[PDB]
């Protein structure tokens, strides 16, 4: 009766215990290292004899990776047998000199690609990695990307192991106990499975980014980069093949759009523009000014969206029809300092704060940075390009969906995945923006809900209310923005959808029906 040192890791589940990521119990066949070349390929034709199954050639390769998960120091694995397999075999396979079979707990992902670059993958801890070490963290398996190494602690459980019992007794099958588990290690998600299925079948050929926020506490239901990798490839730890056609795949997906990806914000920025303008000048949201086709500054000419210009404009009508001369007028007044103030505040300066490594920060330009970075003082023209959310402003979906939740609440939430973050409520903004935040909800409603607001004939056939944005991002064909909060009479929820190329925002309103309804479905409304 032998036992073993099983090395297992942590589980992964969503909002309601369903199974995001988890392990299924297998043996390793393993070899001697340093082994002579010909006992080798001598010692290889006995396992495929035992396993009649196993590729001569991919066992010498397995043998011969140097980036292997489960090798022990003397000892290199060469396969992965099932349980029901092995078990018949195991004596006999015990019984040949120099080859070993060991319990291994190894990863799996039921539902494939879905959330991978929330979830992210385990692998073979690097040179790089432990050389760079501050916590004693020797540890051959780590987590590489996501939840995965963001809570590598907390799965890796006390020592990253169990240990098990196999009794290959006089009896001809081999039985597995647990003796001593790896447990405090189970972490749990506040994705929905059942919402994420929905968003991975409304980018069923898209490309792009969504994300489904409790604009209360910051909790994200959805969470998709698409296109998704399917994580069970780098179970064994990634072949170097698979990692080819993840990287050369022109479509490109290995980044993280939601977190990782930085885009224009476009339009989406109007309500924070118009905050800054309410803020700083001399001006109601009812405020009514002419806004024609286009407007000059000296050598260059600003144009509205659209050439048949807008006739006359106040707040709730510019984010309504997405006049772009609305901002460009206030723009020429407001001072870059000014705006670029209200728009960190809002967000779109530094991180969200998601459990995730390495979230991008974006860049909102002012004037300190022009400065410092080339060399000329900022120009009147370069302001009105970032009122309307253009030029070298860049954002995250994060940043978007979290602004989003701020004009939604009147409170910053931070985006969160590990429903056990008791993460608090920013409050950034003051009393009388807060106030001013109401003129912005409803210039949204109207977007969605008067006939001349631009997702208008887009977002029909919605069970709920809903309040939402739409914009353009120019290429560095145009990305496609769509920001929403609901129910808009009393808002809980916030949804971002960028699609990339999707070109407007009259197509996505489709897409923000479609979850949004799919919510309600579901009881979350």
């Amino acid at each position: 009766k032998k036992e073993f040192l099983v090395p297992t890791r942590g589980n992964i589940t969503d909002r309601n215990d369903e199974f995001l990521a988890t392990n299924e119990l297998v043996f390793g066949v393993f070899l001697p290292s340093g082994l002579k070349q010909k006992d080798l390929l001598e010692k290889i034709e006995i396992i495929q004899k035992f396993f009649p199954n196993f590729s001569k050639e991919t066992l010498l390769n397995n043998y011969q990776k140097e980036n292997s998960l489960y090798n022990h120091n003397l000892i290199k694995v060469v396969g992965f047998i099932p349980y029901a397999t092995m078990q018949p075999l195991y004596a006999k396979l015990i019984q040949t000199q120099g080859i070993f079979a060991l319990p291994l707990d190894k990863r799996y992902y039921p539902n494939n690609a879905l959330a991978s670059h929330v979830l992210g993958y385990v692998g073979v801890a690097s040179l790089q990695d432990l050389k760079d070490d501050e916590e004693n963290q020797y540890s051959q398996i780590v987590g590489k990307t996501g939840i995965e190494k963001e809570y590598n602690k907390l799965l890796q459980g006390k020592v990253g192991y169990k240990i098990m019992r196999v009794n290959a007794l006089n009896q001809e099958l081999a039985t597995l106990e647990v003796v001593l588990p790896s447990t405090n290690n189970h972490l749990q998600l506040s994705l929905d499975k059942r919402l994420q299925k929905e968003a991975d079948k409304l980018f069923e050929n898209k490309r792009g980014a969504i994300l489904v926020m409790d604009a209360e506490n910051g909790e994200l239901l959805v969470a998709g980069s698409y296109p998704e990798y399917n994580l069970n490839d780098f179970v064994g730890g990634i072949s170097q093949d698979k990692w080819q056609k993840l990287q050369d795949d022109i479509y490109n997906p290995l980044l993280n759009r939601f977190a990782n990806a930085l885009y224009p914000p476009g339009s989406v920025v109007k309500m924070g523009v118009g905050l800054s303008f309410l803020e700083n000048l001399h001006i109601t949201e009812n405020t009514t000014i002419p806004t024609p086709p286009f407007i000059e500054v000296g050598k260059h000419k600003f144009r509205d969206w659209k050439k048949t210009g807008h006739g006359n404009s106040n707040l709730y009508k510019a984010i309504r029809e997405s006049v772009d001369v609305y901002f460009y007028k206030f723009g020429l007044e407001i001072s870059i300092e000014k705006l670029s103030k209200t728009l960190r505040e809002v967000g779109f300066g530094e991180k969200t704060g998601v459990d995730l490594p390495n979230e991008f920060v974006g860049i909102v330009p002012d004037n300190l940075w022009k400065l410092k970075r080339f060399n000329q003082d900022w120009r009147v023209g370069d302001t009105l390009i970032t009122a309307i959310g253009q030029g070298s402003f860049l954002a995250t979906p994060l940043q978007v969906l979290a602004y989003t939740g701020l004009i939604a609440t009147g409170k910053l939430a931070t985006p969160h995945f590990a429903i056990n973050n008791k993460q608090p409520l920013k409050d950034p903004l003051n009393s009388f923006q807060k106030k001013k935040l109401q003129a912005l909800r409803v210039g949204m409603y109207e977007v969605c809900n008067h006939k001349d607001g631009t997702a208008y004939h887009s977002t029909r056939g919605s069970k709920i209310t809903l309040a939402c944005k739409t914009g353009t991002a120019q290429v560095v064909r145009s990305h496609a923005w769509i920001t929403a909060f609901l129910p808009y009479e009393k808002p809980k929820y916030a949804i971002t959808i960028l699609v990339e190329h999707g070109e407007g925002g009259s197509k996505l309103g489709g897409l923000l029906v479609k979850m949004s309804n799919k919510l309600y479905e579901l009881g979350y409304l």
